[PDB]
RNA sequence: CGCUGGGUAGCCAAGUGCGGAGCGGAUAACUGCUGAAAGCAUCUAAGUAGUAAGCCCACCCCAAGAUGAGUGCUCUCCUA
């Protein structure tokens, strides 16, 4: 289930065999492959990834870096943006200076730092949107805000991703 | 102590102070992010993040007989 990777994205690519560095309009990333897979610079415009001798570990890994290398370029060409939605009376979100602050019913305003790699913004008092390059830090970042107050069943009060479901119930 | 009433230091508690800290490290159960085999999905057979009175260090004392016997400063080795 492989596919060639589309890279006429006006992005620079460079390697030294065991690594692969990418440099584009809005960021720089790197990655190192183990000795099973191997990649070349196909001059046609795309990129194909071959593999070592047929084995169970390689067939799992063949389609693995295909999606990472895909996200490796799309995150440097366009980036990625995750969405959040705050549900509950009194729940707010602001960006005071660099980091952000949230008030999720606790007796203290939780404060977590935003690394320089990511970008955050808020349109309305009750929603948040993350913007970055790598899915790992971005997805891990948005998951962190979800952990402070996940969505409850009975009323859905809390943080939630967009385009998901909520197991609702009746309390009384 | 003939029997009693008081008693300094000392010893002692019922008296007087202090103590148990850490946004430090790695994990269990659990929740996850990213994401193949399996065009979907999946917390994972690549990688990675949160997190226990528990585990390790940190705190207090002992400690180079640690025969693996350590380290550093200083001193001494006269007369014919
Ligand atoms: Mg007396
Ligand atoms: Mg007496
Ligand atoms: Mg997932
Ligand atoms: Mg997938
Ligand atoms: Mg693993
Ligand atoms: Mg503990």
């Amino acid at each position: 289930g492989k596919q060639p990777i589309t890279v006429p994205a006006n992005v620079a690519i460079a390697m030294e065999g065991q690594d692969l560095k990418v440099k584009g309009p809005l960021g720089e990333l790197s990655i190192t492959y183990p000795r099973e897979v191997l990649v070349e610079k196909q001059e046609s415009g795309f990129l194909r990834v071959r593999k070592a001798v047929e084995t169970r570990r390689a067939n799992q890994m063949h389609g693995l870096f295909r999606t990472l290398t895909d996200n490796m370029v799309v995150g440097v060409s366009k980036g990625f943006e995750k969405k959040l939605q705050l549900v509950g009376v009194g729940y707010r979100a602001t960006v005071e200076g660099k980091d952000l602050i949230l008030s999720l019913g606790f007796s203290h305003p939780v404060r977590m730092a935003i690394p320089d790699e990511l970008q955050v913004k808020v349109e309305e008092n009750t929603k948040v949107t993350v913007s970055g390059r790598d899915k790992s830090v971005v997805g891990q970042f948005a998951a962190t805000i979800r952990s402070w107050r996940p969505p409850e069943p009975y009323k859905g009060k809390g943080v939630r991703y967009v385009d998901e479901v909520v197991r609702r119930k009746e309390g009384k």
